[PDB]
């Protein structure tokens, strides 16, 4: 079935909504996680290791590979769950703030997934399904939305980036899978400040209009629970997606397909 | 934990390829399984119940509703697996051609679901994530391909009908999600006679120059096995995916992405 | 520029509300046009010739090829442009619900193009652009909705028949380009159908509150007018269009991209 | 001609490139008015009735384009932006600069061009019913992967999406400006010529010729595109045909994208 | 579909020549890549993607052949083998090494290079389901005999025969490789002047009016024929529309043979 | 290339097997094609005019040279392909079936060329490559063959008759080339009728025993199909055949050289 046994897991961005739940999901499939995120120190459950890191930064990128080298020897599993939103007038929007999106979204995979290059080729020689890369896109690198030129924009990049990985890890030898995950609205501290700087741009009337719009564009007609993120990136890590690359891995209640 | 306690489950053209694989992983993930197929009698690997079943014939869906209907007072899971292809040049195609694969592949899908409907309805009462309708797509309901017509009107038909009934379903509060997998070339009798087709109607040299090219389509450089349909199967069918509907689950080797 | 000069085109469901301006639009293009319809007699403004022709009828398509073969002796321009909409309950749909919306909708483009196929051959050598196939999907045949099953699936079918006659066409060196038409809401008799039905149904409150969700979900803000159609249908008509085959052709006021 | 851009001020960059000189002979045909910009300091591009050198990059080089078209004309109908860069590089050897190369020129060309062109796209907006259109160059690198072009494709997807955004915003706030974004296929110029050799040199494809015919082969039509082909689409995205037309992909590649 | 070589990669020898040059025009018109080879170190061959120099009697210039094939196409589709010699003698004045000179051109040409060709000629016989195709010049004269031209025409009845037996055999080991014999009548080329003006020396004819007049009088047609006039012949057989021709005696003689 | 431009072709037998295929293929290198056979209508694909006509009939040839001379003033292509077999023990075949096989297979030509000789002189004015009259010989004209008598006589008469007038009409400068075709055995009704009839004969032990005996005889190891005898009688009517006349045109897959 469905496990992740003797797969060391590196899980960006964990002390937030969604990346708690995948760091719990994972460790009950018996995966061995690192959890990283900006705070110097967290209580993330299910974590054997906690590190402060910057994604937008090489040298904590690095400090992430020493201790993955020197303890495991291996990384199978890079979830790159840390991320960004803006909600923007576009005409009001300087470049810099497009590229400090970029740079939390994007950048991140990049530096990332160069500097544990190394030890996902070991986790590709670990496990015959491959080591495997997980981006988090969103259903805003699927769709477009006003006021989420910014964000959405990055979320696309983060989407492409994912194929262009899958397909090139697979034609290098490297046995490394890249899939992109495109989670809908999840109630999250996340989602509850786009709301909010909706309804102060004006773009919603109230708080209440701009929730109840948002959950019925969801034909499932709520908002997800970030535990609803859970079992897909349970999934994409384990061997049981031995033949998923390069895929848009959509976990949004229906919202793009409607 | 990604798993079918306490599922009862529907597997169509349970004797095929994949089918068979389908059944064994339900089973490992403690489903019960009634597996159904065109011949009498059939020995399917992990299924509780084997029926005959024409998935063409109204009385045979019947037949399904009255064993589970007295049996387990539910279904929980509908995977429609069975499915015919045809390689054909258009122009010799008789309508009658394109109406025998739509039968198999689309109007399974419109009874069956009809049939099973009050069934899935109790289903939808006994899991908070919902009873699950699987249908099988293909690549060929995402990208066209020459000679293979029919088949992939069938299979992009199959896509959107699961579109329309996750949302429907949601609408009038079922508690039914429904979704398309869209596998890649699979390694099975009927991707085998695809291929002979091909050869003997001259769109392939031969059928080593076939296999090589179909391959080198896939990123990940193969066709992938039966065994690799069953885990995904199993995560849409779980309350794990209690937030996928109306989705597009690909497991295509990252072919519809290139 | 873009021109229809020395192009015979074939107009189906030409006395509709989009047939019309598509017959207006193609003859200011300077096309000879054979408007077709239901009809045993109509006034089609810019029509050179008038059949009755009912789409789903083998017999009705080989009296429009035996007057372009009289006449001009090639078809350069095929739009099938007739199409019906039903808006029902999946569970109250009777399979030849389903059956009827494909015949009109899917048939008559596989009937059609089997009878003209010689013909657009004719039209593959008449212009180095080649013959243009023109098939009438939908938004409904990229996204799908509640209560449209039967078109819906109907419209997706038709999306993917295009690009594998497109593909298969290409590799038989007919040289005829076949691509789908998206349109979103357009303001005609099928679309005033389709909302009063929704509301008979109980799937829309009343005929306002309908008109008013489908115009904000087009981010444009509201429906298309049908002459909003012509000029889409004249470029992939025309020699302008000779890099376009198996395409996507949306014209949606930006409905599918959010 | 029914498809037409009479009184369409035109903007298009990158014009003295292989599609941007059809893209500015097939405009000036359709009787816009076209100011035609590239980083050569001269240029003669046919149909052009302007030629001011602009890197598209540059805050000031797009003001130096908004006062030639504010002073001559006071809008700007249709802005197309076509300049861009490709790279063919191992993922693992691309420093973070090369991709901000590639980001640079291709989206953020968009965001400032279309930011210091947003009062005249306005103006654009109240000229013509059909709104002031925005066309952006992506690619079936902006819909599909490929390896070794990682930096490439992520610059094309985010103009994709950029498009949409746009698109959407534009319509919300009542400027009347349609936003699209236009997706070749392998068209025949120097870019295209250059991403194969660099695939040879990089060892992607054994030998220039069979790259060549493996990426001829994959467009169903059979072949490159030439650069001519992109012409008619721009023109109908920039007319008044087109003005139930925001947020598209514009695809003009062969079917490569749909098999 | 058509009679056509697209994706046809083709072997051309004595390509110089006056058949030769019409073969590859003939054969780039059907849109083959034609590789060019004759005995001078560099030609301008109209239509040619290549020119090797390439003596046909040396093992080592058909390696240099199969090198440049192998590299950049990695196979081949078609294998024309066009070079060949003429003598006229008295029978009892040639010498064995005149007859062995007029072999070693005219049929070791054909086992040498279809020895070395044969893995990339395999392989064309997987790329195409109409097979890979070799086009093997007999002659009219290998149908034929004539008086003081045994030695070519014993040479072109070799080729006639070596064509059958490789066609048979390619077939019988499933190589899918069609063989087929060419057989021209006479050819207003260079060869055809230089065998009437040898004639007239060795005393066979009074004139070279006289000589020619009698050949052209032979052909039912009335004329000779022109190199041209070969050329639509050997794009049929080396092509796809060729796939139930093999071990076959293709005659393009204006009739000369058959009264 | 090799074409067919301005070219009006008659083709006799077309409705049968080779018939149909050299009619297509005509068409498609863009020749004018006058189609006739025995049944009073049929409908073949590329023919632009279809003829009722025996071709045992001065009548029926005398109403095709009126269509062709009252529409084109010219035959620039005549493709006698009108043939029967018949397999039988000598000792017991009468007269009268050497006769009629005679007829239909040698008298066709002489009575049709007779007929159309003033319409094909005026061809050899039309194009400098010469009118282009091709006979359906057989590898029956060439090899002799058991039971096979009547029909193999015919065909080496049918040889030897067009070299005699590939002679003829060159002495006499009528600009017209005339050669014969040698198919092996082709995949048709006709071969299917003689591995039958082989079989009642008592020549074969059964019918799978005699397909492969004859398969086997063939160098390339198989029958040939229709199709595969196409590009021969395209290349034989085009100008890029200008100095071949009097020529057996063998497409065999090897029967006559081993
Ligand atoms: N919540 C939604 O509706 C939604 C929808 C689509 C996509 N997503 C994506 O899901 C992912 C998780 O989002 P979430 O809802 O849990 O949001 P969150 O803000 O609750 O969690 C994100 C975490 O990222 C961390 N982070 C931010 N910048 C960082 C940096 N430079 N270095 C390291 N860590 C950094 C934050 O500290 C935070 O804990 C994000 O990539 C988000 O874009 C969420
Ligand atoms: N194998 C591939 O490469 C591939 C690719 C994409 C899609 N698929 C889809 O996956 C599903 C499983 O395919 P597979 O590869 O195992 O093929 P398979 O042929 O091995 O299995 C299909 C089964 O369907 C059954 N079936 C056919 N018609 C039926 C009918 N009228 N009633 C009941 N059963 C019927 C057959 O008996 C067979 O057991 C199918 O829907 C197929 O189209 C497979
Ligand atoms: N109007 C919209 O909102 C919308 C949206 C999506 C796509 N479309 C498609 O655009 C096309 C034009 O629709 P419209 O808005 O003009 O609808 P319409 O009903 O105004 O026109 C449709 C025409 O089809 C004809 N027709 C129906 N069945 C026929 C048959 N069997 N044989 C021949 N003619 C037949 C009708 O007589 C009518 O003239 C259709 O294919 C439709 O599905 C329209
Ligand atoms: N050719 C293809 O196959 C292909 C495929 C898909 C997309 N595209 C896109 O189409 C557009 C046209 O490309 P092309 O094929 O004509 O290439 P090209 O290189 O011939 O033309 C691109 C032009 O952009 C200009 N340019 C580059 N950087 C600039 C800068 N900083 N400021 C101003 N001008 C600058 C160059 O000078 C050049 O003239 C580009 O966006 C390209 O990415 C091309
Ligand atoms: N012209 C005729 O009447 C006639 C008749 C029947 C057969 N052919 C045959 O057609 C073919 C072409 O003849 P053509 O008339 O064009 O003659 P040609 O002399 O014009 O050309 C023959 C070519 O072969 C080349 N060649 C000779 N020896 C070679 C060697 N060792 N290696 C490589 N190249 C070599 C010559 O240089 C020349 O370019 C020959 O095989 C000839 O025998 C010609
Ligand atoms: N098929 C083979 O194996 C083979 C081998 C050698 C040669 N051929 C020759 O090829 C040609 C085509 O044969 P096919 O295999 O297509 O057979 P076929 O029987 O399918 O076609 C022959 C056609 O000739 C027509 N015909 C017969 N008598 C006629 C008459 N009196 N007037 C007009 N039409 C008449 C028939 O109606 C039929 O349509 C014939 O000349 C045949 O002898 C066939």
């Amino acid at each position: 079935t469905i496990a992740l046994n003797n797969v060391v897991a590196v899980v960006t961005g964990a002390a937030g909504g969604i990346g708690r739940e995948l760091v719990k999901a994972m460790k009950a499939a018996n995966a061995i996680v690192i959890a990283t995120d900006m705070a110097p120190s967290a209580d993330v459950e299910g974590a054997d290791h906690y590190l402060q890191h910057d994604v937008t930064s090489e040298a904590g990128w690095k400090a992430v590979a020493a201790l993955a080298q020197e303890k495991y020897g291996r990384v199978d599993a890079l979830v790159h769950n840390a991320g960004i939103s803006i909600v923007t007038k576009f005409e009001d929007t300087p470049l810099s703030d497009f590229h400090r999106v970029n740079t939390v979204n994007v950048d991140s995979i990049i530096i990332g997934t160069q500097v544990l290059l190394p030890l996902l080729k070991e986790g590709g020689k670990a496990r015959a399904g491959g080591a495997s890369v997980v981006n988090f896109s969103s259903v805003g690198g699927l769709r477009g939305a006003a006021f989420l030129a910014a964000y959405c924009t990055s979320k696309a990049a983060v989407k492409m980036l994912s194929k262009c990985l899958g397909a090139e890890f697979a034609a290098l030898g490297y046995n490394i899978r890249v899939n992109s995950v495109h989670p809908g609205g999840i109630d999250t501290p996340m989602l509850g400040s786009i709301m909010d700087k909706a309804v102060e741009l004006g773009a919603a009337p109230s708080r209440e209009v701009a929730q109840a719009a948002m959950e019925m564009r969801h034909p499932i007609g709520r908002m997800g629970r970030p535990a609803e993120m859970g079992g897909g990136v349970v999934y994409l890590c384990s061997d049981a997606a031995s033949f998923v690359t390069c895929t848009e891995f959509v976990m949004d209640g229906g919202f793009s397909q409607v």
